[PDB]
């Protein structure tokens, strides 16, 4: 877990329209979503990460442990079950809620931070770099 640890600034996003359509979100929020570049901080205190994404539109913040499933509300007002776990070394969140899936993946290339969001048929990456 390492090597995610600090503050990230988004610095491209491709296909964000598409993943949020899939997932219902209304016209107006993507219009909003679609110029704005969060802030991705991770932190560690034991076992328990911390996970905060800062904007000027909304903000999140979850604290979990490797392994063990949580409650969530999401950024779009979902109530999803989630569950977040190390696999080939990528960080993988795994949400569902009413039957339905989506996976967040982080992996690091390059010394960047690659985050890949899958819903449906719909696939967007968005790359962060290390502030
Ligand atoms: C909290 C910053 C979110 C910015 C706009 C999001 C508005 C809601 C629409 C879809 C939410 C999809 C779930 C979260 C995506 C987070 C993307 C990221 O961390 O870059």
């Amino acid at each position: 877990v390492d090597a995610f640890l600090g503050t990230w600034k988004l610095v491209d996003s491709k296909n964000f329209d598409d993943y949020m359509k899939s997932l219902g979100v209304g016209f107006a929020t993507r219009q909003v979503a679609s110029m704005t570049k969060p802030t991705t901080i991770i932190e560690k205190n034991g076992d328990i990460l911390t996970l905060k994404t800062h904007s000027t539109f909304k903000n999140t913040e979850i604290s979990f442990k490797l392994g063990v499933e949580f409650d969530e509300t999401t950024a779009d007002d979902r109530k999803v079950k989630s569950i977040v776990t190390l696999d080939g070394g990528k960080l993988v969140h795994l949400q569902k809620w009413d039957g339905q899936e989506t996976t967040l993946v982080r992996e690091l290339i390059d010394g960047k931070l690659i985050l890949t969001l899958t819903h449906g048929t719909a696939v967007c990456t968005r790359t962060y770099e290390k502030e």
